[PDB]
């Protein structure tokens, strides 16, 4: 129900850009934990990142709001080398 974690990704080769499309009907989102499925994380709203090895990676976003509630979304992506 609230908050709702959500994002969309744009993949270029091994590199990924994000758009944060999260929301909260009962408060305000104050923090983010992105988890790129490779051991890397970020606290940015809409980070850019990259991988080294071609493969399948799960990208997870957790959002947390002003009342201390969290929600998580995931997307698995393919990335390839040249
Ligand atoms: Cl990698
Ligand atoms: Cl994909
Ligand atoms: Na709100």
């Amino acid at each position: 129900i609230a908050p709702v974690a959500r994002f969309e990704l744009k993949v270029e080769g091994l590199s990924v850009m994000s758009q944060n499309t999260s929301s909260d009907s009962d408060g305000n989102i104050v923090s983010y934990l992105w988890d790129f499925g490779n051991g890397q994380t970020s606290t940015e709203a809409a980070p850019t990142w990259s991988y080294t090895k071609a493969g399948s990676y799960s990208v997870t976003l957790t959002v947390t709001d002003d009342k201390g509630d969290s929600d998580t979304h995931q997307q698995t992506i393919k990335v390839d080398t040249p």
